[PDB]
């Protein structure tokens, strides 16, 4: 465990546009400062100072069910990308429940579309639902980090929604075992 020193594939869950592929390009890009059948997968690994961190993420909703179903990815953490401008859609209540049965313990939810909401009263609003989704199909909803950011913004540049990335980065260390 001390080379890896703890390694940690985290396993990237959407409906189609909410920038999960943009997720994961800023996490690593903040990462690096800081601290520095057919089959369709998209993989980047990453690195706290704690864990080390495979990350998976799939062009396609076919891509994270079949990848899902079988073995692609074993995903021991799952960072759910749900976006402010819409709300959960099917992809990402589908994604929720495909989960549990496939036994991904933990879902993470990461907030983006924050870059467009403002809006306290709308974002605990994107944020209940997620939290009733959650519960009603599987995860804890209560007990359960939510981060906000927007994703665009952090690599693009500088900011304080690179800081979010950071906590997005913070629990994964915390939240999953
Ligand atoms: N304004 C804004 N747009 C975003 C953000 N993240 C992604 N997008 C944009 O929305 C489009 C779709 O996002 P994408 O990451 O590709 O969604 P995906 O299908 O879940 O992978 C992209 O081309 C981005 O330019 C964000 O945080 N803010
Ligand atoms: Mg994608």
């Amino acid at each position: 465990f001390e080379r890896t020193k703890p390694h940690v594939n985290v396993g990237t869950i959407g409906h189609v546009d909410h920038g999960k592929t943009t997720l994961t390009a800023a996490i690593t890009t903040v990462l690096a400062k800081t601290y520095g059948i057919t089959i369709n997968t998209s993989h980047v690994e990453y690195d706290t100072p704690t864990r080390h961190y495979a990350h998976v993420d799939c062009p396609g909703h076919a891509d994270y069910v079949k990848n899902m179903i079988t073995g692609a990815a074993q995903m021991d953490g799952a960072i759910l990308v749900v976006a402010a401008t819409d709300g959960p859609m099917p992809q990402t209540r589908e994604h929720i429940l495909l989960g549990r049965q496939v036994g991904v313990p933990y879902i993470i939810v990461f907030l983006n579309k924050c870059d467009m909401v403002d809006d306290e009263e709308l974002l605990e609003l994107v944020e209940m639902e997620v939290r009733e989704l959650l519960s009603q199909y599987d995860f804890p909803g209560d007990d359960t980090p939510i981060v906000r950011g927007s994703a665009l913004k952090a690599l693009e540049g500088d900011a304080e929604w690179e800081a979010k990335i950071l906590e997005l980065a913070g629990f994964l260390d915390s939240y999953i075992p």
